[PDB]
């Protein structure tokens, strides 16, 4: 196997570079799930099912207003030996609530 | 202040973008040290003493005496330190230089 180790963050703002990070968790998946992530096994399972594609997890029955109150989630590190650097901006808390899945529920 | 959560990697090559990862570990320092890093307390302590400055970890040491052949390794750190983004890489010319400059942080 190849390493799968990530840091994930959430913060206020519309880009990772400009966001005020609120919470950040570690996640290791190979060969066993661990980390400060609150559900390392569920997160590793969901990521495996998506082939490591964070965008598949965050994409938009969700009835949210068009208020702009943005939050950015990030993932960076290595997935099955490949370097990854991901960010996604949710327009507001309502969209984030629907789009976090297990991976970004922290 | 604020979260300090990191992933560190080592790989063969001369820049992170061109080097395949061999091993990677997690490190979280607050409120207590943990992670897959084999000495999380030592790594967190060294980083705290350096105020999160990864260049201070890998800086040159007067006792280092290595031959000069090119056989490079790249180490990286990513994540947050005191809530602020970390994106760091350093290339060691050969195994001797990596042994001299890895400290506890990159000892995995």
């Amino acid at each position: 196997y190849a390493p799968s180790a990530l840091v994930l963050t959430v913060g206020q703002g519309d880009k990772a570079a400009s966001a005020g990070v609120q919470r950040a968790v570690t996640l290791n998946c190979m060969p066993k799930p661990s980390g400060t992530h609150p559900d390392a096994r569920g997160a590793c399972d969901q990521l495996r099912a998506a082939s490591g594609n964070f965008a598949e997890i965050t994409k938009i029955g969700t009835a949210c207003t068009k208020e702009w109150n943005p939050f950015v989630v990030t993932a960076e590190g290595v997935w099955e030996g490949q370097r990854v650097k991901y960010e996604h901006t949710f327009a507001n808390p309502c969209e984030m609530k629907a789009g976090k899945g297990t991976v970004f529920e922290f």
